[PDB]
DNA sequence: AGTGACCTTTAAAGGTCACT
DNA sequence: AGTGACCTTTAAAGGTCACT
């Protein structure tokens, strides 16, 4: 299951077995180089029910569990689907 | 282009860019743990035309170009299709 | 604008069988 | 029994768009 939020997970995404929602979130965050601010103490619990309630803490736990930014495509590799040789 | 025989090659197989024929040859050789003997000096040229005329020299150069035996599935992984998680 | 269930696209695995 | 053109299956990458 998903290491950052607990939802159901079929395979690994950007280094960690993740939910479909946390694949999309982590992917859009890095492409847009988004930057967030947590309205509370950076201790927001990130489970399936509270997942969207803080984008900072949800990205913070993304980096903590070990999702790697470099996997989302950048420079030459942007746009191509599937595995890269 | 296929590194062992020169035929056309679409992708990489067991570590080296190879044709379908040399993918199949290399895979069954290792599964059957086959062992060959070269009817001549072990210098037999392996191109597309003479490709099947000596299975030792074609296997000899197969390991030389650098395809690795471990990729074909053994023990736990025998029988399973596709990429491994 | 952001979300995420759903989809296509890849590299590369093995399985198949007319032909030899 | 051996070959190899062809097929299906894997994980995992991006793209979509009704819903919010
Ligand atoms: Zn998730
Ligand atoms: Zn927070
Ligand atoms: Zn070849
Ligand atoms: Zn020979």
């Amino acid at each position: 299951l998903c290491a950052v939020c607990g939802d159901n997970a079929a395979c690994q995404h950007y280094g960690v077995r993740t939910c479909e929602g946390c694949k999309g979130f982590f992917k859009r965050t890095v492409q847009k180089n988004a930057k967030y601010v947590c309205l509370a103490n950076k201790n927001c619990p990130v489970d399936k029910r509270r997942r969207n309630r803080c984008q900072y803490c949800r990205f913070q736990k993304c980096l903590a569990v070990g999702m790697v930014k470099e996997v989302v495509r950048t420079d030459s590799l942007k746009g191509r689907r599937g595995r890269l040789p």
